[PDB]
């Protein structure tokens, strides 16, 4: 049915709170079926003092998985990929088990160890070690394969970045084009997303952007500017750059059925249980809100940025919130509240 009115004061309180908890800046945009809501507080660059705004560009991290999933599902629509075929069928000798399918990799049921557990054990030293490095898809898979699988094929949900590194490799193999070209042609261009880029391995964010600040592991540590990095450790799992308006457009288009066939969208929303209030389909998350409504989209965490991009079942209302800091669980939990205010409204 019709959603309650978004609560702008509640949203203001959420942003203000994230600022009191360590986030230099924070903002949220709500596209409510043609009526826009925009709020922001804090700075985009804590050194120069520039204010953050809802037009600022940022790194979306893991939200990138929805972009990748959309490309793969279109490939299914075209007859080039079968979700239930072995990953080894399309990429011979890649994985140690032929029973792991494309569907399992897309929904995090493959058992592949997540190599970031090795890279970022120590947050700051980990970021300094990989920020300027360029990795191939093979490099990452091989890092994952040094460890055994964590469960039998399809047996259980376990989030792993590796799954979407494999996703990127699949896209390039089946199409013969880089993933950048694929995103541009199938998603960016058609949707006219002018603030959305996949520039890997470039370290600059084009145009006006919010800088990201990595919180150190030690309490009271000085913030580290993490804005410029290759994001080569994530690639098809988390290197997309976008804006609130573009992510709002992308998720509203996805949910209203404009990015693929109805048959594939239903496949994408085939939920594996994550916990009591969350689900994961094919590169898509479901969050159950307190007022009894569910939102669809994805979260993203990459050094210096926390992103929440969700939309209603029909795509009529979409929301993108962003705080420019990471490795701060208080800011992470607080920002999730923009969802309650935006979709559930005034308590
Ligand atoms: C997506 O963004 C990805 N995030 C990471 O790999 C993380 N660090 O990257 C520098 C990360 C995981 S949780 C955290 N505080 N940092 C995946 N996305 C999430 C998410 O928070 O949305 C995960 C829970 C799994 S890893």
């Amino acid at each position: 049915a019709d959603l309650p009115a978004p609560d702008d004061t509640g949203l203001q309180a959420v942003l203000h709170t994230a600022l009191s908890q360590g986030a230099p800046g924070a903002m949220v945009r709500v596209d409510d079926n043609g009526t826009i809501h925009q709020l922001s507080e804090g700075v985009a660059d804590r050194a120069t003092g520039r204010a953050i705004t809802t037009t600022d560009r940022f790194r979306v991290g893991s939200v990138t998985k929805s972009f990748s999933a959309v490309v793969l599902l279109q490939l299914v629509d075209e007859g080039k990929l079968d979700l239930d075929a072995s990953v080894n069928t399309y990429l011979p000798g890649l994985l140690p088990d032929d029973r792991i399918t494309v569907r399992q990799v897309m929904s995090h049921r493959s058992g592949l160890y997540d190599y970031t557990n090795d890279m970022f054990a120590q947050t700051v030293p980990g970021f300094e070690s990989v920020r300027n490095k360029v990795f191939s898809y093979q490099d990452l898979i091989t890092l994952s394969l040094k460890h055994g699988v964590t469960n039998a094929p399809g047996a259980a949900y376990s989030y792993s970045n590796t799954n979407f590194v494999v996703a990127g490799m699949l896209i390039e193999k089946l199409t013969g084009h880089s993933v950048a070209t694929e995103y541009q042609n199938r998603i960016f261009t058609p949707l006219n997303l002018t603030d959305t880029f996949y520039v890997h391995p470039d370290t600059v964010i084009p145009g006006t952007h919010a800088n990201g600040y990595l919180t150190p592991d030690e309490a009271g540590g000085a913030l580290v500017d993490s804005t410029e990095q290759t994001v080569s450790w994530a690639q098809s799992a988390g290197a997309v750059i976008s804006s609130t308006q573009d992510l709002d457009t992308f998720f509203s288009a996805l949910m209203s059925g404009q990015l693929m066939s109805a048959a594939q969208l239903a496949q994408m929303q085939q939920w594996t249980t994550v916990n009591s209030t969350q689900g994961y389909g094919l590169g898509l998350r479901r969050r159950d809100l307190s007022c009894g409504i569910s939102v669809y989209g994805h979260t993203g965490t990459v050094q210096g940025y926390y992103t929440y991009a969700f939309a209603s079942k029909d795509g009529k209302r979409s929301v993108t919130a962003l705080a420019n800091t990471s490795n701060n669980v208080n800011v992470l939990n607080t920002m999730a509240r923009t969802l309650e205010s935006a979709f559930c409204g005034k308590p």
